[PDB]
């Protein structure tokens, strides 16, 4: 179990943004943009590289949720999606998750 | 066209050349021209979908698709300490290339914040 865990099951707070059967959004408690917001599967898939096919179309569903939560939150100029994956990638919690960030101009390279 | 016309429908046609990781009837893998990153790819749809904020709830599954085959791909190019998988949406993104890119970075220690 994770921290996300904590939050799916609201044994402790965040600032939700969106939620159906099988997903959450909320926004980060770091946040690294004016906008900066999580989708989180409801499963615990500890992270992407152990993703299986059949997750598929529920990791698509994280995305096109993040997609929508952007727009309600008014990031009309773009945003970036990121999944981190492991050390090299500074996966910072064992739970996969869809960060989005906007409102400012990201820069390159991403990290 | 299939694909559409961007540099990236190009490169699905087979008509500007790429260094081609994996390819099956839904998605194209094939590394960067400008590696950020000791290893650098991208996994695009054949499908044209100008960006992420006009993919259609039909999407799903390939954009789900899109994720699937980038920790695939980088699993078999050996990224077991890890990678960072980024999608660039319009200008505040750093989008230039209207054709929806995942991109997969490894082979380093990635910093926060992504940009
Ligand atoms: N053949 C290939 N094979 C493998 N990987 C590839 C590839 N081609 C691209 N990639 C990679 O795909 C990934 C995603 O690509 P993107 O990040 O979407 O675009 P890019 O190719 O990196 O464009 P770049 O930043 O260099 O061009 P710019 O807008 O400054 O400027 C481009 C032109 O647009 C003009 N322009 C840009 N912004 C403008 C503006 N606001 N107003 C007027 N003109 C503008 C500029 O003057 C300039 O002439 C990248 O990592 C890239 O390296």
């Amino acid at each position: 179990d994770t921290i996300f865990g904590k939050i799916i099951r609201k044994e402790i707070p965040a600032k939700i943004i969106f939620e159906d059967d099988r997903c959450l959004a909320f926004h980060d408690i770091s946040p690294q943009a004016p906008t900066h917001f999580l989708v989180i599967p409801k499963k615990h898939i500890s992270q992407i590289s152990v993703a299986e096919d059949d997750d598929e179309s529920l990791l698509g569903h994280l995305m096109i949720v993040g997609k929508k939560c952007a727009a309600d939150l008014g990031l009309n100029k773009g945003y970036r999606m990121v999944v981190n994956e492991g050390s090299d990638g500074g996966q910072s919690v064992y739970h996969v998750h869809l960060a989005v960030l906007g409102g400012r101009q990201m820069h390159w390279p991403p990290g």
